[PDB]
């Protein structure tokens, strides 16, 4: 159960404009990308936790 | 490791301006800051959790 509890938190936004890293350096200058970003950090951090 | 992990969360900004309350105030005026400083309660009792 854990793994699978694991592995499906990388679906989640956490309010980012998309879950996927490369979409949003893709949509974004690096600027804007990085505080964008920086929600997928602290919210898989908080998964692993 | 339980002490130094608990005190780098404290710089952590948790989607506000900064880590610093009082720098939190004498930017914002009171109740948009209020909305702020409640970033950091919840993140830092996660932490606390």
């Amino acid at each position: 159960n854990s793994l699978n509890h694991l592995t499906s938190q990388l679906r989640q936004n956490f309010q980012a404009i998309s879950s996927s890293i490369q979409a949003i350096y893709d949509r974004l200058d690096p600027p804007q990308a990085d505080q964008q970003v920086d929600r997928l950090i602290t919210g898989r951090l908080a998964a692993l936790n």
